[PDB]
């Protein structure tokens, strides 16, 4: 029988999606298929409800909490994961696993060079000269509710001199070359490694946590009792630094997600 693994359009998702597949076909006699390009977690959720996917490869605690669950933004990561896991079991009898070990969080990011010139370690340090700064953001963040620009201004109490929305993949070279003074990066992106950018401390803890976990229905796990054991092998095994490294292997070194996943599994003896 064929285990269907859903992935959104993020390098991260495709990597972790392929990893799961390859781990399944290594440990068991089960067959796998990947359902690529699922857009948002809403569609990913619906695809699970409709039986289009047996496994959601990458899901993020702060996302499903304040949208799929409709709950308030918990800032403690363990408490937020506890809520999310309990609602998914109660509402859907879905097993939201413990985290792979990484956070994909919004991260105000600058060059180290610029952090020394402007004296910046925290997001709050950006206050003083904020009017003089260009900030790069993704295409959705300014209008985003809760942990968006609006909530940001209310919490940190300042505006950036100009904000420029753009495809997320562009913010990293943009900060690197000085086109933007700071950007709101995704903290798992490989180019944070490669370019060695500085992730500023979110001293007011504005952003909720975004720990990444696989989601699988207990019904799927029951029908294939060997499955949980396979997935459990990934739990705790991928921290932010590793995910950044795996991400650069695709985004910077131009390798296929299947290959990066294979090499990773081989490196760790699976």
């Amino acid at each position: 029988d064929t285990i269907k693994i859903g992935a959104q359009s993020m390098t991260e998702s495709e990597i972790v999606a392929n990893m799961i597949a390859q781990l399944i076909e290594h440990d068991t006699d089960l067959n796998t298929a990947l359902v690529k390009n699922l857009g948002s977690n809403y569609v990913q959720h619906q695809a699970m409800l409709g039986g289009d996917i047996d496994i959601s490869a990458t899901r993020y605690s702060g996302t499903d909490l304040t949208s799929t669950l409709g709950k308030e933004a918990e800032k403690d990561p363990k408490k937020a994961l506890n809520i999310v896991q309990n609602e998914f079991q109660k509402r859907f009898s879905y097993k939201w696993f413990d985290s792979y070990g990484f956070d994909n969080t919004y991260a105000f990011t600058v060059t180290k060079k610029f952090a020394e010139k402007e004296h910046i370690n925290t997001v709050s340090d950006l206050k003083k000269n904020a009017s003089q700064y260009k900030l790069g953001v993704d295409n959705a963040w300014l209008k985003r509710k809760g942990d968006g620009y609006k909530g940001f201004v209310s919490t940190y109490g300042f505006e950036f001199g100009t904000t420029y929305p753009m495809q997320i993949g562009l913010v990293y070279d943009a900060v690197k070359n000085g086109k933007m003074d700071a950007v709101l990066a995704y903290s798992t992106d490989g180019r944070i490694k490669a370019y060695d950018l500085k992730i500023l401390k979110d001293d007011k803890r504005f952003f909720p946590p975004y720990d990444c976990s696989p989601v699988i229905p207990e019904k799927v796990l029951k029908e294939h009792p060997e499955l949980e054991g396979v997935i459990n092998k990934l739990i705790g095994q991928i921290d932010t630094e590793t995910m950044q490294e795996l991400n650069y292997e695709v985004d910077g070194k131009l390798k296929e997600p299947s290959v990066v996943a294979k090499e990773f599994l081989e490196k760790h003896h699976y």
